């Protein structure tokens, strides 16, 4: 109980910033995550023995894929940690608990393929969950790990608090389905502008938490340029493997997934920053002003991709 996690001074300072990179030392990521739960939530909110056992079961259930891996899980949780810490009073004790866990678990047992590829392959998961296929699986896996003996980090919550947290986590994980992000952000844009946004309206909280999840999930675009650029290699390694599998089914994949159209990556990054990332962090900054450093970092990286196109790198 009087056992803090401490980090070396550089990490202790930099972990508080939106652009923190969790480093190449895998064995420190669990400690980094417990550090964030302790500072974000209290040293009390989970029994260490149970938390540490949930963390290692979650790690074990991420696969060795280029991008949708254990590093991604902890990176996304850290972004959520930065948002919660910069918006201290806006969130309930239960939301802070559930959202860090939601982020850690949001891509559990990802195989490196899109919902589209599951459906065209006719994977069993596409029969079981007709929309947000992988995201319903991720939530299902989360619940299965919570039910292993010694793994219920939420044991000390009341029955109603327990149903509340698992409902926060389910919505948070489903919101990471980027097909749902576009409509969710439009509605938030409309509600912010017409001044109808009400953080006491549960369905309004839900939409805002959904935009936070999209923001945390896309956070490679808010890092220092070299992190952003090297993460993009990992993203394309999955995209192009999926394209290869599309060609095996006799289907010409979208250019995003076609390693033959590697040349046009820079222009594809502009499209993504303009269509997805910039609007996402803009609406998030409007709703939560202290998350502006994500929008500012995203704009800097857009400007770096523009320089790649102009042959300056
Ligand atoms: C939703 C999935 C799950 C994994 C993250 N994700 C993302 O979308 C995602 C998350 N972070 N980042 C940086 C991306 C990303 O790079 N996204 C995109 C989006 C559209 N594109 C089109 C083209 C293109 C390339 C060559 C030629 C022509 C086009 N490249 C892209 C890249
Ligand atoms: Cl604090
Ligand atoms: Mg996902
Ligand atoms: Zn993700």
């Amino acid at each position: 109980g009087l056992m803090q996690f401490t980090l070396p001074v550089r990490l202790c300072k930099e972990i508080e910033l939106f652009h923190f990179d969790i480093g190449p030392f895998e064995n420190m990521w669990p400690g980094i995550f417990v550090y964030m739960v302790h500072r974000s939530c209290g040293t009390s909110c989970f029994e260490l023995e149970k938390l540490c056992r949930f963390i290692m079961s979650v790690k074990k259930n991420y696969r060795r894929v280029p991008y949708h891996n254990w590093k991604h899980a902890v990176t996304v949780a850290h972004c959520m940690y930065a948002i919660l810490q910069n918006n201290h009073t806006l969130f309930t004790d239960l939301e802070r608990k559930g959202l860090l866990i939601a982020c850690l678990c949001h891509d559990l047992d990802h195989r490196g393929f899109s919902n589209s590829y599951l459906q065209k392959f006719d994977h069993p998961l596409a029969a079981l969950y007709s929309t947000s296929t992988m995201e319903q699986h991720h939530f299902s896996q989360t619940v299965s790990i919570l039910q292993l003996e010694g793994h219920n980090i939420f044991s000390t919550l009341s029955s109603s608090e327990y149903e509340q947290v698992l409902e926060i986590i389910r919505k948070a994980i489903i919101a990471t389905d980027l097909a749902l992000y576009f409509g969710n952000r439009k509605q938030l844009e409309e509600m912010y502008q017409t001044g109808s946004l009400n953080l006491n309206n549960q369905s309004h909280r839900d939409r805002v938490i959904g935009l936070m999840m999209t923001a945390c999930d896309l956070c490679s675009v808010t890092k220092l340029w070299p992190v952003t650029k090297l993460t993009a290699n990992d993203i394309y390694a999955e995209f192009w493997a999926e394209g290869d599998e599309m060609k095996k089914l006799g289907i010409q994949p979208i250019p995003m997934m076609d390693r033959d159209k590697k040349d046009e990556v820079p222009q594809g990054q502009l499209g993504f920053y303009n269509a997805v990332a910039i609007p996402c962090y803009t609406t998030l900054t409007q709703i939560l002003p202290p998350t502006e450093p994500l929008l500012k970092a995203c704009r800097d990286n857009l400007s770096q991709w523009e320089k790649v196109i102009r042959g300056e790198e």
